DNA sequence: CGGCAAAAAACGGCAAAAAA
DNA sequence: TTTTTTGCCGTTTTTTGCCG
């Protein structure tokens, strides 16, 4: 979890909210939260990816939350 | 104990002070605390952007306190 | 949102279909291959040879036909 | 030794004495200053504004 | 699937036998050797000296010799 | 083997007998010096000035001649 | 307008691992 | 070793949206 991490995945994955994930290198990846569990975060955009969360740096909501 | 990192997040929340939070990769993000919990920092300036701890190298507030 | 119930099905699930995939690193590297196997910090990737990966320097998991 | 204990008292002898310390992170950023306060997970610097340092990406603590 | 249910077999296999291995770390340094021993974090890589290689430091261990 | 059967008693060895070490970080950094004491997380080690370094820093520890 | 069911998020018990 | 803490899982209770 929890308390302020796992709500704000929820809100952004259930408005399909586009998202931008930044991870530690510098990489940015686009598309929508589809799921997510304490380690990782389902990206949807094309192809559906499995992100490592420990390789993100930071997920930047794209339109106000 | 996890004792010295809440008192001083909630403390840059409570005085909304702008703060520089640095990465490992060497990124500036200036901005507010909105709010944070065990892993992640919830950083507040035009757009409310989800930032995990464990990308955090530093957190330089602008002012004292 | 429950620990670890996403991570093990799609795994689980790229692997019992032998889907090709491309496992990018924290460092940029990109690994092709297929899942042969994996616990809970590790993933045998097998191409020409099987490899053992570590989640941590994983970055994100890429399937190349849909899952 | 086994369990949290030379890392605590490493940082408090440099905490009680006021100790000036070099904090070489891991991607090479040189951060010297004083330790106000410290716990399990970070660090307070102090120097100019007491800035938190997250250990995760201190590589290591060099006293002066 | 769950634990070290995977690479502890694998390493176990690869000490074994004593196969040669090839430990890729996360900054990109390539290191050849053979398994000596290993815990829940480290790994003895036996070459010329016995270095000790921390697995949070590394992201893939490919046996060469493989086979 | 599991546990830390394996980390303990290879630094405990080399600060027994004050082996000199080179401790190489995952940036490239190769620290020198002597293991004075480590614990879980930490390792103190001296040469010219004593220091306290992140195990988390560290991708391997080379001794000079053997444990 | 009132139950019905999906889902979240808070509560609590369990048991491995840390601390003493 | 003994004792304690804490992250780990399973449950309950509340919400919320659909359906009756
Ligand atoms: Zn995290
Ligand atoms: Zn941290
Ligand atoms: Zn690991
Ligand atoms: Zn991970
Ligand atoms: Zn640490
Ligand atoms: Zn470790």
């Amino acid at each position: 979890g929890q308390s302020l991490q796992d709500p704000f995945l929820n809100a952004l994955r259930r408005e399909r909210v586009p998202v931008s994930i930044y991870l530690v290198n510098g990489i940015k990846l686009q598309g929508q939260i589809e799921s997510f569990d304490q380690f990782v975060i389902l990206l949807k955009n094309t192809v559906s990816q499995m992100v490592y969360k420990h390789a993100i740096s930071t997920v930047v909501p794209s339109r106000p939350v």
